């Protein structure tokens, strides 16, 4: 067989991604791995903890300010939790988790929605969060990132589930 | 998991706190640990007494006045002590008790009342206390303390009753 | 995950309910959701409205009186609206209402007030009304309902806002 | 090593006890532990409260009437109330209090007065009671129950403050 | 004579306030007076302190963010501290502050500039900060306040060194 | 009533002014009234035009450069031009006009601006124009003046708007 | 208004224009206007005809020769004619024509071209040749001339359509 | 002549007492005054010893601990001597001395440092000591005191040298 790899990747940037594209971002490394907000109804910053995070106070940078929570990880494989708050000065709570060996968490700016994979690899499936201003929704991506059309979720979910 | 550390320790500050916040305040010597009030209709200084007191007469200052009291504390837990006047020259009584193993004491601004947590830890509740004028009641806090919703009020209760 | 389901559905019933807990009634149709009363200081019926109701006349039988209303509802969202009057002959008012998409009210009795839920789902709050006769406020709750401790509002807020 | 055991367990009796020992009275329900009175002017009755009892009116028998009283233990430990008057018209007051993990109870007659354990355990102590009659002092004892010299009370201290 | 009167009072008010008018804003208690911002590259509270305060840590909330600050006024004037960052991310500076027996402070939009009133009564002067965005910058006002056009400004001077 | 007459005439002079001064110039014949600049940023020249003016070639000398006009007034009223330029190799442009019965004009040096009055009669305004060398601007005055604290604005408003 | 006049005249002279400036050149009797050439690729004069001219041979002199023409104006208004040749000894051709009751002609250096104005008044527009070397273009202007900045050519198009 | 009298007496407590208030505390009887520590780095207790006292052991319980001392008083004076030490487990020794008729000594919180009196009366002085922590000095005082501001020295002076 021969078939094209997928679109990227892409360096780390930031810009408001287009609608109707998974953004499909490889982490290669703990920490953060994007932060996305219209600064309007929607904040999402995605933190990665590696194998094994015995319970501790970890700090990180969001939007521009220092934020500490307690993690754990008692799995062999990453853990990517979404960190999500509807206001300015509102509080981040984890509202979404994916269990993955394969270090992929996808992004999909799509009808009203934002579209995400949460769950256990390599059964991972897609969760969605409302917002009223989707357009303006800029991200900050930390990592290589490749870029799916819609049309092929069918993909991007086997990228998800069982690497590229 | 990941799961938020509280907004504190903020260090003492006198604070004309906003409506629909908890503060949870966490003492860490005898005496008193906050004095709040509106210099109109409202008066309530908390005083913290350590396990194993035997009567005994203890002064402080209280709103710029020294006033001695006979304390006792036979339990293993300390104990919080609300001392409330509804006037400038009226005399302190012990309104509510928190006995606690934990060491927090609560105050909320909520519904034109002033809300604390009573009884005795693990099943500490909330009472409520009437005010004419609910804004102007600002706090002498003692003790560092931290800053809670009271969308979070779980949480704060989950505080007040099993620690931090 | 493995979260306890709600205390219900309870049948229509009459009864003075226990201070301390939520009553959150789950209406079905349109009309007469309950009617509570001390026969004392205090009555309210909350009636519900379907969406896009035309100014029109309804009628409804509140504490065994037949009452006409003009009636309108704009919103693709039911109304569900708080009738209130202080005393036995005196008339009826529009004291507060709730829009919402998930047909849930709330009632805690608590601390000389009664508390409901009003304003405009996901964002609903709190309010309340005083009474010198609480004990005695008894309800005739037209549908299904559910029990709430006092110390679970978050719970409760949860439901009214996001639905069941 | 080889140590004698407590002399006991005496089941429910009446009793004048010899002065110089002590009676370790073992509680297993709650209500009325003992009855004590010289008929002159001593009258100790001991009533048990189990743990977490909220604020209410319960009804004893002591010495042959019927008494109510407002009970409230908020503790996870066993309350144990004396309950004292000094004429046989006279009205009941709670003297004395032993919080107790390990519900057992004490009383000696020596030295021309009555003793008793009160406190809380493990750091519960002895105190004395006056009477121009100490040796009519007589008791009806509700539940089993030890004697031990008073030439033993470090043994009654212990047993007191961490059980049998 | 006959003179007439400021317009105002006003009632705490939230706005953009129009161009070529001065407000003058008179403070009631200590505490955050007003909040000014466009977002962008202008932000200033003003924090009234009484006389005699000695040194001690005070907290307030401004733009929705709770903020410690160590504040002395060694006067027997009022202190209306001017506390300015110029982007979402800075720090507060104390810029310029106003000493005032007559606890008014003045603010003006106008060419490019924020005007107000520094020094010490009764020979406070007029200071300015520039902008890149003057129209957008709103008010949040805590106190009642009298709007004087930019041509009177004598006569707010006279007030702000004056009084009413 | 008793109130004093204006600071002047001074006598056509060459001035370095003061700040917080105004120059209240009183112009008494058609062309130059005056030459302002720091020959760094900023060189205004006020020309005045007669009512009445039709469309005619006039000449001036400015900053001792001969420089010719299209000049023009269909109105009533004098006309004073400033013409400004910011280099000294500049083109001269009619930045602002005053349109006037009362052939007074003013200069004031205030705020890091200077500031003069524009519009017309009897509702002529201030505005300002910027430079980073306030201190070097020195003016010939080519006719008598009168000089008004800015602390006295208001009347030099009322003299400009209605004459002396 | 008062408007400058527009920098000139300048006196009939030879030189190499700067580039960016438009000479607005004032021709004042019939004959030859200007020459220009960087004798390279480029010569064109300009040869002004009076109004109603019947067809006749006429002489000028053009870069030190003497040439003729067959000229003809029909016209109420004054023609210039330019006169182009691309080599040394090469012919010239009339390449664009300006008909004008203003007798004013245009011409620019910038960008690889020479610009001028062609057409009929009020209507004229601009146009442009190509040349390999621009810079060293010299002209002899034969009639007094204005210079306009390049930002000013709506000015420039105004004077030669309407007159100064 | 009319003035006001000492604030006092304060009966024997337990006090953190403020900053800049003396503390004129009225002993008696013989043994123990008072006994002041932070638990860091000052203890302080004063004894009181009568006139005409050969040597001998005295016994004094300081901070719970029996402690004895080899003690004379020659004069027909009181003496009351401070025995320090600056550790948990250091030694005390008898750092200063007060010979008073009056029976009065002073305590002070001031400038960072702890102030008595000592030397012999009507000529005692104040002197200071230092400490790293002087706020959270708290003092067990065993007599009748008054409370004196430290702008009144003068007044606490004359009571030490001459009396009540």
């Amino acid at each position: 067989t021969v078939e094209p790899v997928l679109d990227g990747p892409y360096q780390p940037t930031t810009f408001k991604p287009p609608n109707d594209y998974w953004l499909l971002i490889s982490s290669n490394t703990n920490g953060v791995v994007y932060e996305s907000t219209n600064n309007n109804d929607f904040w999402t910053a995605v933190i990665a903890v590696e194998p094994h995070v015995s319970q501790t106070n970890r700090q990180y940078i969001l939007f521009g300010e220092n934020k500490q929570f307690n993690v754990e990880n008692n799995s062999d494989k990453w853990k990517f939790f979404e960190m999500f708050k509807g206001s300015s000065q509102g509080d981040f709570s984890n509202r979404r988790t994916l269990t993955s060996s394969n270090r992929l968490v996808g992004m999909l700016k799509y009808g009203g929605r934002v579209w995400t994979f949460h769950g256990e690899t390599p059964r991972a499936t897609t969760d969605s969060s409302n917002t009223a201003d989707l357009n303006n929704i800029s991200i900050i991506i930390h990592s290589e990132f490749y870029i799916i059309p819609r049309s092929q979720e069918s993909k991007c979910n086997e990228y998800i589930n069982n690497g590229l």
